[PDB]
């Protein structure tokens, strides 16, 4: 799967599973205060379209929302992913970079899940219009931000026993002040016309951003969504790359990646930072740094 899970964990304790109990209608919100514009994006059952919101919250302000909501090939199971979705951002509460949870509308009509929008879209896309521009250019401070800002969102879900599933440029947004936040965003993203999603038997899967133990053995864990964070962060250090350049996805791919390769230092990456996805390669998930291990390292290469 390429969605968020709360998994059990005996640090932070699962007492509830969110997914598996009613949702808190403390989050409804009028359907008719919603304006919809532009589609953002689309799954195969799930799309979301950007909304100004008339009255939303406690400042009862007038704001630019991304709303997320089922396509005419949804049936029950893909209502409950949704309801489901809707039920993990209600219990995580808020973060900075994470793509906070606004309202919903479950009544009255098909189910509505109102998020935050993104207005400077993924961080792949910036990366690579930045690398290319003919002409204010990106620093390394920038890149260490992005770094940061993703690293405490990870370690946010990290504390509340949450897997990511699906870390990678791609999956990361730039809002106000171009600060980055994650989010789930398996419902609405275009899996099936992406490359970078490889067939799988049944399932689609971002095979050049798992870790191993992902790949062949379907283990997610918190080590795991490190492994991709350490991809992550070579992509952004590379201003947007893709993964592993030029090696297809086949036979010969696994067997390097079960050896033990790892892809050359980007050439925007100090050193410091090339040894934290080195770390985040360990082929063995206990040797890799935690995501607050990380979010401390990467405090160091910006204060020095
Ligand atoms: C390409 O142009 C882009 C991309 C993203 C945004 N902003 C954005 N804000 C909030 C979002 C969001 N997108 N999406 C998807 C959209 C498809 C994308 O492939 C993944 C993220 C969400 O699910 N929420 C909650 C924009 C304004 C332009």
């Amino acid at each position: 799967q390429v969605r968020w899970k709360i998994i059990e964990s005996y640090n932070s304790y699962t007492f509830i599973d969110p997914t598996q109990l009613p949702y808190n209608e403390k989050w409804e919100f009028p359907r008719n205060n919603l304006q919809f514009g532009k589609t953002l994006g689309a799954g195969a059952f799930g799309k979301v379209v950007e909304a100004t919101a008339f009255g939303l919250g406690k400042e009862d302000a007038v704001l630019k929302v991304a709303v997320k909501m089922l396509k005419s090939t949804a049936h029950a199971d893909e209502k409950e992913a949704l309801m489901s979705e809707l039920k993990i951002m209600s219990h995580l509460g808020q973060h900075e970079n994470i793509v906070n949870l606004l309202g919903a509308c479950t009544h009255g009509g098909p189910v509505l899940v109102i998020t935050e929008y993104c207005c400077y879209g993924d961080l792949l896309n910036f990366l690579r219009r930045k690398a290319e521009a003919m002409l204010r250019p990106l620093e390394l401070r920038d890149l260490l931000h992005f770094s940061s800002q993703v690293a405490q969102g990870m370690a946010f879900l990290a504390s509340k026993n949450c897997i990511h599933r699906d870390v990678a440029a791609r999956n990361v947004l730039l809002t106000n002040g171009h600060v980055a936040k994650i989010g789930d965003f398996g419902l609405a993203r275009d899996i099936m016309n992406d490359s970078n999603y490889i067939v799988k038997g049944n399932a689609r899967l971002p095979v050049k951003w798992m870790a191993p133990e992902s790949i062949f053995d379907c283990v997610y864990t918190v080590q795991s969504d490190v492994w991709s964070y350490g991809i992550l962060l070579w992509e952004i250090f590379s201003l947007g790359l893709n993964p592993y350049p030029g090696i297809l996805v086949n036979s010969k791919f696994y067997k390097l990646v079960k050896d033990g390769y790892q892809m050359a230092q980007p050439a925007f990456a100090p050193k410091n930072i090339y040894s934290i996805m080195q770390a985040c390669w360990a082929l063995e998930p206990t040797h890799r740094p935690t995501f607050q291990q990380i979010c401390s390292f990467l405090q160091e290469q910006a204060q020095e």
